[PDB]
């Protein structure tokens, strides 16, 4: 009765489905939840449902989304209306649009990645369970004079901190048993029992976490949905002590790793000259994070990547950056060549797929925000609109799709 579960295969080089190999013909749309929500608590449902329409017909079979949002719903960066606007209290509404979130990818034989929390800032995040724990509501988001270092030891406390850390992990707890828990209300389901999930993902991004932290977390999620994989959410940005930190434990499933070019200052897209150095960072981090998997024996997926449009065709205009209709050249060949390195190694069972940062459908830099200040697409509220996003009718969806059709191919060669 598991057959339609993705599990891990017996020998760790990749994953399963229904008795096969599974490779990873992924995207990120962390903007699911909201957008399946219903018009009062924001969403567009029609929207969604097309949107996941065209990522079935680019071959996509799989979403990162997320399944966490904490308010409370005055505070700037961050998805509005949250799911979870003060702990242990939700808003059905936002609820709601995850059920149809999952229901849609039922449909469309899709599977989730369900991120359980988030590092930064732009769900409420790890920062906001700190607030709620200290009591101070004013958490200083790295903007302004306020550096990401910063913030990041704020929000560490959640998990470095003696006094903090416990209490905030129960809260989090609290969170993960109700979306484990959470009956779909379109199809019936319960989340831990639909075998639509691919995994429970601990958290967006956590900052150099200790190892008892992924233990405990990781062994409470396993317990909570025995049949589901187990995720970190890692970059793995760092070195192999950092990735060995995250994934090497019992209830850690497989491994994922997040690369950002232009994040990190590998990669200007202001520069006309820039790409050839962030090709070759990409494909030393696929080499090197392939092999950190591949020591621990578990699989591995690029769970997210991205690049800027070409800014360098008129680099003294910030706005131009953005605009949808700036061309795509550097990040569509940036985009190609990782893919094709990616369906390379999966011939070889060293690498599951990968899934790109981020769908943007039909949304658009341009349009206004919506009555609770959403420009809903690809980019979260901390970030500028239109940084990432892969829009409907930009020339990178072909490259995507010839990807997710150069990938099953691989994923049935290996099933022979």
């Amino acid at each position: 009765s598991e057959f339609a579960f993705v599990k891990i295969a017996s020998d760790g080089k990749g994953f399963t489905r229904y008795g096969e190999p599974y490779l990873i013909r992924g995207a990120n749309y962390w903007q699911g939840m909201n957008l399946g929500a219903d018009d009062c608590s924001g969403g567009d449902r029609k929207r969604m449902e097309l949107e996941i329409k065209q990522m079935a017909e680019m071959g996509i079979n799989n979403l990162r989304v997320m399944a966490s949002s904490e308010g409370p719903d005055d505070q700037p960066y961050r998805m509005r209306p949250s799911m979870m606007p003060q702990p242990g209290k939700y808003n059905e509404g936002v609820f709601v649009g995850l059920d149809y979130l999952l229901d849609t990818m039922d449909r469309y034989n899709m599977t989730a990645v369900m991120t359980l929390g988030n590092f930064w800032q732009w769900s409420g995040g790890f920062g906001q369970y700190v607030a709620w724990i200290t009591g101070n509501q004013t958490i200083p988001y790295p903007v302004g004079d306020v550096t990401y270092d910063e913030f990041t030891q704020f929000a560490a406390r959640f998990y470095n901190d003696s006094e903090i850390a416990p209490k905030a992990n129960k809260l989090f707890k609290d969170h993960i048993y109700t979306v484990q828990n959470r009956r779909n209300t379109v199809n019936g389901k319960i989340y831990k029992e639909d075998p639509v999930i691919m995994s429970w993902q601990i958290a967006n991004e956590p900052q150099e976490a200790p190892a008892s932290w992924f233990e405990e977390i990781s062994t409470f999620i396993k317990k909570g949905a025995p049949k589901h994989l187990v995720s970190a959410g890692l970059e793995s940005k760092l070195d192999e002590y950092d990735f060995d930190r995250a994934h090497d434990h019992k209830n850690i499933d497989y491994t994922t790793c997040h690369c950002w070019v232009e994040n990190w200052g590998i990669y200007d897209p202001a520069d006309p000259d820039g790409l050839p150095h962030a090709n070759e960072y990409m494909h030393d981090f696929l080499e090197s994070r392939s092999k950190w998997a591949a020591q621990l024996n578990k699989p591995i997926v690029m769970e997210e990547f991205g690049m800027a449009r070409d800014a360098w065709r008129n680099p003294e205009d910030e706005t131009y950056k953005y605009l949808p209709s700036t061309p795509t050249s550097h990040k569509d060949e940036y985009y190609q060549k990782a893919f094709n390195q990616i369906v390379s190694l999966a011939s070889n069972r060293s690498f599951s797929g990968s899934n790109f940062w981020a769908y943007g459908g039909e949304g658009r830099s341009t349009y206004p925000p919506n009555p609770y200040g959403m420009v809903w697409l690809g980019d979260p509220p901390h970030e500028p609109h239109g940084w990432y996003s892969v829009y409907s009718n930009d020339t990178t969806v072909q490259i995507i799709k010839d990807y997710n059709a150069n990938l099953l191919k691989v994923q049935k060669e290996l099933s022979k």
